[PDB]
């Protein structure tokens, strides 16, 4: 009466391959890695698989060919039970466009779709094709059952209202520009669970979600399905997150441009790779830095202030979108489901919304546990920790299997 | 009897008003549009009956307010001897400037320091006050400025910081400043009045919507946070400026679709908001009247009513636990009803419900609560900066 449905879970980048082996039935994970450093010397291979921790290298100069030669021809042929069990094959794609409102199986169409959408992800898109390519000639069992989940299918129910920007019109009806999001797959998974933690129907689910963690983003949800988020045409829009800015006056552009002298490139690379919290502290990314010392040292506190001042504003934002209820608001991620003061602090100014955090219950959701961390009486608050990686092996399984 | 000559000043035109500092009378209003240019011409309305003449043809501030001294207080001369000091507006008076102050040598030099975040406005307000001491003798010791960006000053760190590297604050000073300030002071102050409790204890959130929109949250009578930054592009949708966009969209249009950085820049400030949105006018009265029954319109509304209403709701983070009152001001925010009807019943969850026959009743220069009886405040109040130049001039020259 059970039964096992396995499937690879494949996350490309031009310099990375994140790879896992979920069962999408239950979320057994059979193996997960990491192949980094492409075309260079250090050209590496790690992985956790019964689970132990290996590292190997693949060659001065690896592409993704020899990272899946040395998935297949390596990893999986000393279990090749582990390799004829699966059933299917994931592919995360960073940006979908308009045309893209679901998970769907890749064929000739979709390929070009990914192709067409990388005007808006140059460097990510092109770089799935890659690995979708490669996934076809190292698996040609499941050459008809690759599928793209798209970190973007998730905002694509969003009203114009939140999908326009206050520019010339034209620039959507020609050109697509418009408010894609990101995390998508990650705000799916916390909104469904939300639903059991809250004991009530998706359908009627009115939440603000937060992603924090390898980016951030807030998105509103109104009766299950995404109506705003925060970031935009790109990941850079919204919260202030490890390396990007997030929000900024959109003129600053033009005052680094033109008195300050930078170009535009200059000035991408700056609020892209410097700014944020590396930018707010002058010293690094790593928000555990800013958590820890945020009471001991100035540049942890203005950082951790700004970031939870960004925070905090959002989820009151979407008080716009919740049209007269609001359920509970929602932690995951890397930090959200980690940083207990993060949530304390940026949750504590919003107690006019009915905010406020236990300091006892914040703490004990830690490290993967799941609670509630609002005071009693208060409006609810919950840390969910997030699960891309099972979302898209339940998506591949499900339009494939 | 106080009286105070309240003058704008631009790069093309000037703008002039003689206010009562003590109950707002005007006795003279003024425009003198059209410098370096055939076109050029005034509108000076007064207590006696308007009418308009032409300055000349390429005409500046000097033979501005010489024609305001030769010909304008010609006729009038009784209000001549009655002047006591001058207001100035300024866009940007830097980090230096935290109040309005009587302008000396480094005022001038503050003004000029300050210029590199307002290129277009501050030399332009620096020959305004280099004719105003010349052609008023009399009160070369009594002009006093006023900056659109003082009453933001006020803000923590944690608000007038940007996510950016550090450095560009410690050395060249890239901050939230903001705007409208002179309205978001005295609307604060009018709503203290209205809500029948002291300034110090107001928790309130201001919008000035009119010619530029801007959002601002007052906590115990400060100003605590603000949607404009370091220049007015930012926060909500305007007549032509876009407001908040992923900063992306720049980059995208340059290396995408290949316009310069000048083209872009043009079309955010120019191209852009209900001009944007609806492909026909910035004009907000067309967004007002046809949102029922145009597409453009609509569009428009609800994207204009979006960004407005989030912006309240996400000022609540500012409030500390207790919001007293959302005020509406500006152009727009004094005769707009439905904009503020639309935005404010996004926000239900907040307890906010427009009372629609009061919403009607506060147009056209009159104040009034526009929430329903037992909701949480909802205020117009009518703005008025010149009175406040007045005052400020006034009050620290007595």
């Amino acid at each position: 009466h059970m039964s096992s449905k396995l499937v690879l879970v494949l996350n490309c980048g031009s310099s990375s391959l994140k790879f896992a082996i979920i069962d999408a039935v239950n979320g057994d994970e059979y193996l997960s890695g990491l192949a980094e450093c492409f075309h260079l010397p250090e050209a590496r291979i790690k992985w956790k698989m019964d689970g132990s921790k290996q590292e190997a290298a693949l060659g001065a100069g690896a592409a993704h060919s020899e990272a899946l030669n040395f998935i297949v021809n390596t990893i999986l042929a000393q279990k090749p039970e582990l390799s004829a069990q699966l059933t299917a094959i994931g592919h995360r794609i960073v940006h979908g466009g308009e045309k893209y409102t679901s998970s769907v199986v890749i064929d000739e169409s979709v390929i070009q779709g990914i192709k067409d959408s990388a005007s808006f992800a140059p460097l990510h898109n092109p770089a799935h094709l890659i690995g979708i390519a490669e996934a076809l000639k190292s698996f040609p069992q499941l050459k008809d059952k690759n599928v793209a989940v798209f970190d973007t299918a998730f905002h694509q129910t969003m009203p114009e209202e939140s999908y326009l920007y206050a520019l010339p019109y034209s620039l959507y009806k020609e050109h697509g520009v418009r408010r894609y999001g990101a995390h998508g797959t990650s705000h799916f998974y916390v909104t469904q669970e939300a639903a059991k933690m809250l004991n009530k129907p998706v359908e009627e689910l009115n939440i603000i979600t937060c992603h924090l963690g390898n980016g951030g983003s807030v998105s509103a949800i109104r009766n299950g399905k995404c109506v705003d988020t925060s970031m935009g045409l790109t990941p850079l829009e919204g919260l202030v997150m490890g390396t990007r800015s997030g929000d900024i006056d959109p003129a600053i552009i033009f005052h680094l441009h033109d008195t300050l002298g930078m170009s535009v490139d200059q000035i991408n690379k700056m609020l892209t790779k410097e700014s944020g919290l590396l930018g707010l502290t002058e010293v690094t990314s790593d928000c555990r830095y800013v958590e820890d010392n945020y009471a001991t040292k100035e540049d942890a506190k203005r950082a951790m202030d700004v970031y939870c001042h960004r925070l905090a504003k959002y989820i009151g934002s979407y008080t716009a979108l919740m049209d007269g209820r609001l359920d509970a608001v929602v932690f995951t991620g890397g930090i959200g489901e980690n940083a207990a003061m993060v949530r304390e602090l940026s949750l504590g100014k919003l107690g006019v919304l009915g905010f406020e955090v236990d300091h006892e219950r914040n703490l004990a959701a830690r490290f993967g546990k799941s609670g509630f961390i609002n005071k009693e009486g208060t409006r609810p608050a919950v840390v969910i920790p997030t699960n891309e990686e099972l979302v898209i092996a339940q998506d591949a399984s499900r339009l494939t299997a």
